[PDB]
């Protein structure tokens, strides 16, 4: 009988918590692959060594959350479901005062005093893991348990991301939850003969200016990411060889280390063919997107991985056995359309709508669309460049669906930002 451990709430293996008040309340899940027979038992704890094994493994640094601040009802015994073929306890995540703010701590939980009728494969089987951030003065965006969730790209060529903060309810909450850089290149290095990020001076002065104009989002609670693009040459996001993968894995890890962002948007297009002789290269495929999307969560597994269904790179929802729902955090659609999920994903971790709000396609944010979407079980809605010049259109398709979403309509804009400038003048006095 093979057992591993999970998130119950979640079913994720490896589970980011966001701490918004002062408990942080789940179960552990520890599955079978056979009906149990009477005797069966076991417990978890908390196994303070594996997170040696984890950093090691991830190249990371998570410090152990104090465990004090961690209960497990029923002495750590999991109650055995023979029915459901699983086994759950309760665990209580309490926030503390000695907790570091933009600092993620880890929970390593094992199972322990198994009965002998259980086999479990291996450390990873043996253990999950939960990755917790203090998110409760980061509040901002944060608009209550289960709701819908924004998702914002910004063409940081003509606008200034600032603007996220053009947008919030009528109960002062922010819309956008997550918002990307749109959008910095894979390229190929001659010199080098391999691929690497490349920055266009409009991305790369945000990069140098993060501390004005990208962090006061994430003080806010608004995740900040770098999007990434396809650029006109040989290499591409869809078609890095299982090394290239994770050598540009490597490299966006540490662009998100280095600027204290919060992960990646992925989109496979403009790319041209492959060079197949480079060894950093293979062949345009699903399976090389998934590829990259794995080693990029391997790399950072505390941060998003998000991708644009366009080209080639969503469809394969299993990489070295791992379960796309481990490394595809939100996948969103292109205008017109709804992302689907993969392997054990949910719709919770799709986009119901995507607006293209430069050009006008897509559709509107309306009561009735939010209704279909909750309807739907969407978990996302996303947008495509807005701007202040185009604030009256992009703010009329934002109108009824914050009563239906979320008890509150989207106000009207008071503030906008000129690029590359952090002063919030007034809209649109100052237009
Ligand atoms: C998610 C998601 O939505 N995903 C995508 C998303 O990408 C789409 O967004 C649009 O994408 C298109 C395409 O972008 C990509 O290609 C362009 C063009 O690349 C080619 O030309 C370059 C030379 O000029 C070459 O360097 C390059 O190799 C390509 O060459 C081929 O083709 C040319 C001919 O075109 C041949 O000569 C070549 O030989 C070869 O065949 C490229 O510019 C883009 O890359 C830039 O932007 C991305 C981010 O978007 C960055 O990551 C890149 O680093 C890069 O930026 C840097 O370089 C550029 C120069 O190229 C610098 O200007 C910049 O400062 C950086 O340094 C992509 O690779 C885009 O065209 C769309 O752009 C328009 O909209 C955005 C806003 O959304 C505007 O910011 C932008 O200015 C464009 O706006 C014009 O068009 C709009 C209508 O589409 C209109 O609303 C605007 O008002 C404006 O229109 C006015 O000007 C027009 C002339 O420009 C004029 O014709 C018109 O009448 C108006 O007067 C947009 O980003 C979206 C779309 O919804 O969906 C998904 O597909
Ligand atoms: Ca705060």
């Amino acid at each position: 009988n093979n057992a591993y451990l999970r998130d119950g709430k979640s079913n994720l293996v490896s589970k980011v918590v966001e701490l918004h008040g002062e408990t942080y309340a789940t179960t552990v899940k520890m599955g079978l692959s056979k009906t149990p027979n009477t005797a069966t038992s076991a417990k978890v704890k908390i196994d303070a060594a594996y997170l040696e094994t984890y950093n090691k493994a991830h190249n990371t640094d998570f410090a152990l959350y104090p465990q004090d601040l961690v209960t497990f009802a029923n002495e750590g015994i999991l109650t055995v479901n023979a029915n459901t073929k699983s086994a759950e306890v309760e665990m209580t995540i309490r926030a503390g005062e000695g907790l570091q703010e933009d600092k993620t701590y880890a929970i390593p939980v094992a199972i322990s005093d198994q009965s002998s009728d259980i086999t479990i494969k291996d450390e990873d089987a043996k253990h999950c893991i939960y990755l917790v951030k203090d998110m409760r003065n980061a509040g901002d965006a944060y608009k209550g348990e289960g709701v819908m969730q924004g998702y914002l790209f910004f063409e940081v060529n003509d606008v200034n991301p600032l603007n996220t903060l053009s947008f919030q309810l009528e109960n002062g909450k922010l819309l956008w939850d997550v918002v990307v850089l749109f959008a910095a290149n894979i390229n190929y290095d001659a010199e080098a003969g391999r691929p690497r990020v490349q920055c266009n001076p409009n991305v790369q002065y945000l990069l140098d200016n993060n501390e004005t104009l990208l962090q006061p989002l994430r003080r806010r609670g608004v995740k900040v990411l770098l999007g990434l693009l396809g650029n006109h040459d040989i290499t591409g996001l869809a078609q890095l060889s299982e090394q290239g993968a994770k050598d540009f894995a490597r490299e966006v890890a540490q662009y998100c280390k280095a600027y204290n962002l919060d992960g990646v948007n992925y989109d496979d297009e403009y790319s041209n063919s492959p060079d197949l002789s480079n060894p950093s290269l293979t062949n345009p495929s699903t399976a090389a997107a998934a590829r990259l999307c794995y080693e990029t969560k391997q790399a950072m597994p505390d941060k998003l991985v998000t991708v644009f269904d366009w080209g080639q790179m969503y469809g394969v929802a299993t990489v070295d056995g791992v379960d796309a729902k481990e490394w595809i955090d939100i996948v969103v659609a292109n205008y017109g359309s709804a992302a689907y999920p993969i392997g054990q994903m949910t719709k919770k971790q799709c986009s119901g709508i995507s607006m293209e709000f430069n050009l006008g396609g897509g559709g509107s944010l309306s009561a009735s669309k939010a209704q279909s979407m909750i309807d739907g079980g969407y978990g996302w809605f996303m947008g495509f460049a807005p701007s202040p010049a185009k604030y009256g259109s992009v703010f009329s398709r934002l109108q009824g669906g914050g009563e239906v979403l979320y008890g509150s309509n989207v106000a009207a804009p008071t503030i906008f930002y000129k690029k590359n400038d952090p002063t919030p003048y007034k809209y649109p006095d100052d237009l």
